[PDB]
């Protein structure tokens, strides 16, 4: 996240953490999720594509920290990593970039609900925020386009969406943004999200509801003029989570 705040679990309770594990052992960070029942998170994949073995994942809930234990964390294994049959890497712009991880701890349990240990609540069917509305980005991504490091703590910050017709304007991104996608940006263009950030929640607040709008998907750079974030557009994908959560 450029710009933006830190924050701790308690303010974004549905959110995932997700490493690999490397051969020799090494953990590194991979993505971020969010939890949309006990057993299930949901993320990008393009995240995983180039790993697609479950085995390979550790995912937690209830951690604020990225390389420390947060007190209360539930720690998973990844008993199925389903990635979408549609997926394409078409130069940036990804379609169909969503994901699921069925989690599974050690003794066998999933997800029980805590203070910091929360779902999210998916839209309904084609139903989204109106553009201009501001809505919320939560994950452990780059502070600075140029940083090395990711962040030790977790960020959140704010974003406005982007109608379809603002964001496929050639000197936005043309016909990379499709309808199963979102845009969203500052009105400066100071905060975005960046590396690091994909996978994790878009939440807008519609009917005083909090949604999970969006999931980090893909962008031209972090926080540049008229290069938006790109998120998948939950609302149109709800018959594919729903048939591949009973798996």
């Amino acid at each position: 996240i450029i710009g933006g705040e830190f924050t701790t679990i308690e303010n974004q309770p549905w959110f995932a953490a997700i490493y690999r594990r490397h051969r020799g052992g090494s953990v590194t960070y991979v993505c971020g999720g969010s939890l949309i029942s006990p057993c299930w998170v949901i993320s990008a994949t393009h995240c995983f594509i180039d790993y697609p073995k479950k085995e390979d994942y550790i995912v937690y809930l209830g951690r604020s920290r990225l390389n420390s234990n947060t007190q209360g964390e539930m720690k998973f294994e990844v008993e199925n990593l389903i990635l979408h049959k549609d997926y394409s890497a078409d130069t940036l712009a990804h379609h169909n970039d969503i994901a699921l991880l069925k989690i599974r701890s050690k003794e066998g349990r999933c997800a029980q609900p805590s203070r910091t240990i929360q779902t999210i609540a998916l839209p309904s069917m084609y139903n989204d925020p109106q553009f201009g509305t501001s809505c919320e980005i939560t994950g452990f991504g780059k502070e600075q386009s140029t940083d090395y490091l990711y962040p030790e703590q977790l960020k959140m910050t704010v974003v406005k969406l982007i109608s379809h017709r603002e964001c496929q304007q050639p000197h936005y991104y043309g016909s990379e943004v499709t309808t199963k996608m979102l845009c969203a940006a500052d009105p400066q263009w100071k905060t975005d999200s960046c590396q690091g950030d994909s996978g994790g929640p878009l939440v807008c607040s519609l009917q005083g509801r909090m949604t999970l709008t969006g999931i980090v998907s893909w962008g031209r750079g972090c926080a540049l003029k008229d290069k938006p974030g790109v998120y998948t557009r939950v609302s149109h994908f709800l018959p594919w989570i729903r048939s591949h959560t009973k798996e």
